[PDB]
């Protein structure tokens, strides 16, 4: 199964979390005014592994600048018609260099847990301070904890969109340091009958403490906030 | 795909029928309405392609011997559990014999659409003709006559028992005289995890004139009723 978000899994992605309800528009608010609590007179955005750019189009109303880095080909097709007048690169949070700095940078829906070890996760952070303005702010939202992960967890639901039905069912398991999460699609509609599709995924389950210590190894002061978008909660750091 | 109504397939059968709604026991009540206006005093019951024998739990309270016939040997086994006092036998609808005859010979819920054409319809309806007693009756539930069948349509549905959650989705399609109906399943729960399961039968759109001519030519006055337990009708045979 694919675990790179390509092709019809990534054509599926925004259709099978709007209708697990996820609110890329309360979000974009809610981080709009964590990043000015902490940085008054932001102006500019950067959207690491931004997928397919839905935080992006909201916060673009919010920021006068909005730019993204996403590692799938796909994804970022999708984001690119998405966010037609932003740019959006091609890249690995693990190493990349824009030549330039914004008044945020945020890294949402567990995107880090693809990072796999201290050293990945302290090379992304360290990437997301070199991007960063002096006065502002940088945002992980982190997969589970080890503690606090369920695992045997299933998710199924389904939606209907332009005629087709669309099923989406998880089962995640504990495989050592990370979630394996495989997730099965079933698609059907009238015209173009029943395709099954899936992909599956290691998502790692960093330490609240990993994460602290790569915020600390990047120059960033780290606070964390329980609860979050996803239940996960939400990790802010300020360079210094 | 399989085509024959085994393995997990069969497991499944009874879950997927319950969460779309299929009441067994209303329509073995109706049945057993039906056969005593045609036969008052009717005692026996034949339950032809009996599948998981859900119809025959619920006869077994209206008549006094109830058995089946079924060509699963998985769903033929799920039956007789269900079923731990009656016979079942393993055999084929277009080709068995018992030598014994009973009140009704019943044949439920489209079973009759696995026959192939008008011989092996006839066939099966000869050898329901050779079952039933000359006081009794012989129902028959169609598959859907060709101007009644909707190319195109998708069945969907998620159900959940004993914490392993259950998709089921179905697309149909016209194919010569049959509905092609592909079905897929996506199973899954907290220790088993997740596993994908398919389906795929061909349904004979018999014509009404083709059932009454297999009716007629075993020997048994023919009636149609529209409606019936899944919208298809029901026909009813009277012998002599
Ligand atoms: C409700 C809940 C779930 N979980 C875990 C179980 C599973 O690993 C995940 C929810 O899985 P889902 O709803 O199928 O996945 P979600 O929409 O959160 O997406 C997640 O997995 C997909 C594959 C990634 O692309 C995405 N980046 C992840 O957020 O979170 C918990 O640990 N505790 C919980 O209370
Ligand atoms: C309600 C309805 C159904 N149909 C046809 C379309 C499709 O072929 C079928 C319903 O599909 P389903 O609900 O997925 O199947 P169902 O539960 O009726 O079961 C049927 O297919 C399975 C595979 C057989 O084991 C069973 N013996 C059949 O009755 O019936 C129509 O053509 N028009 C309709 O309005
Ligand atoms: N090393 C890497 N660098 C950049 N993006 C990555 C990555 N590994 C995975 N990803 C991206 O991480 C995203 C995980 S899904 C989350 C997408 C988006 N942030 C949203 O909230 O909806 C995918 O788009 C995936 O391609
Ligand atoms: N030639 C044949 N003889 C006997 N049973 C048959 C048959 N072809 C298909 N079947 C059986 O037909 C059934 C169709 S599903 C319907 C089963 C059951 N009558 C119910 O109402 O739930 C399956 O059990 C299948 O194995």
């Amino acid at each position: 199964p694919q675990a790179d978000y390509s092709g019809e899994i990534a054509e599926l992605y925004d259709l099978v979390h709007q209708g697990k309800g996820k609110d890329y528009h309360r979000e974009a608010a809610d981080l709009a005014a964590l990043v000015r609590r902490h940085s008054p007179k932001a102006a500019s955005l950067l959207d690491v592994a931004c997928g397919t750019g839905m935080h992006l189009r909201h916060l673009a109303d919010s920021f006068g600048t909005v730019e993204g880095l996403e590692l799938s080909a796909d994804m970022l097709a999708i984001a690119r018609r998405r966010n037609p007048d932003a740019v959006l690169h091609h890249g690995d949070m693990r190493d990349f260099s824009l030549g330039r700095r914004f008044s945020a940078v945020t890294c949402m829906f567990s995107s880090i847990g693809n990072l796999a070890g201290q050293a990945e996760l302290d090379a992304a952070l360290e990437r997301f301070a070199a991007h960063v303005l002096p006065d502002g702010v940088v945002v992980v939202e982190p997969w589970w904890f080890p503690e606090n992960f369920t695992p045997g967890y299933v998710a199924a639901g389904t939606v209907e969109a332009g005629g087709t039905t669309v099923t989406r069912v998880s089962h995640s398991s504990r495989e050592g340091e990370a979630t394996r999460i495989e997730v099965h699609y079933l698609v059907a509609g009238p015209d173009r009958g029943i395709t099954h599709h899936e992909e599956s995924h290691r998502i790692t389950l960093f330490t609240r403490e990993q994460y602290e210590r790569a915020f600390t190894a990047a120059g960033l002061s780290v606070e964390f906030m329980p609860g979050g978008p996803s239940g996960r909660g939400l990790f802010t750091g300020l360079p210094g």
